[PDB]
């Protein structure tokens, strides 16, 4: 099939403008894991990334004249890479969007803007991330919170 | 015990002029796994994290004139967290100066690096580490390369 006929013009890159939609995006996705989001915390954390592109770069993900869907790339450094790496931090579409190719084609996106900015590998924490390419990396993650989660 | 009889000013940050031991140590590391390490690519990404404190923090770990150890914080957004997260990057203490304390004290210094940035999380990729407050997050990590490693 054609480029136009495919789903990777419906990524497009999130502006400040969004951060209503983003909002509201999180939140649902928030509720669908149980969770209340606050809506000072979730703009907080939008504006923020959105505000320094060194920390990464969020895509929306757009079926006729409505954002169904989102997907957020995050940046550091990796000394195993000597370069950036980067996370699939979120990524959430709407259930009702879903098993349409939406979620592979955003995968996509944020894989080529990783290319086009040199970054040397891209991870994420956990079907549609294996077609995408991800496979278990085998290593035990390990962590600690200092502060509590958006969440609360 | 007291906070002189202690390992916690054992830990330095690093500068500029510690590349050539840095870049040792990272040597020795990998040696230790098997691994030949590309001088170039070291300094390379030993230079680079020194020269953005925004990437994250190096310190070295003092044990009467040489260095025996390092460790590496990087820094990334986190949407679950609002804020940043850090990541324990590398972390090598040489054999002949393990079983000492020396590590926990690293991680310490870590943690209070962290707390004192405001950063919300701390993870790591892999005892040392459960003592340090590290316990599993029972999350799946997938990944994919998209250059080779610094050791290729
Ligand atoms: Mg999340
Ligand atoms: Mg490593």
């Amino acid at each position: 099939n054609l480029y136009f006929q495919g789903l990777s013009p419906q990524v497009r890159t999130a502006h400040i403008g969004d951060v209503p939609v983003l909002v509201r995006l999180m939140s649902e996705f928030y509720q669908e894991a149980g969770f209340a989001l606050p809506h000072d915390a979730a703009i907080r954390a939008f504006k923020a990334l959105l505000g320094k592109p060194d920390l990464g770069r969020i895509w929306l993900i757009a079926e006729g004249t409505e954002s169904v869907g989102y997907i957020v790339l995050t940046l550091g450094f990796s000394m195993e890479y000597g370069g950036l790496r980067g996370f699939v931090d979120d990524f959430f579409v709407r259930p009702n969007a879903r098993g349409k190719g939406l979620g592979a084609a955003a995968l996509q996106t944020v894989k080529q803007g990783c290319c086009d900015l040199g970054v040397r590998a891209l991870l994420v924490e956990t079907g549609v991330y294996s077609r995408a390419g991800f496979e278990e990396s085998g290593r035990m993650l390990l962590g600690q919170a200092l502060a509590p989660p958006i969440h609360e």
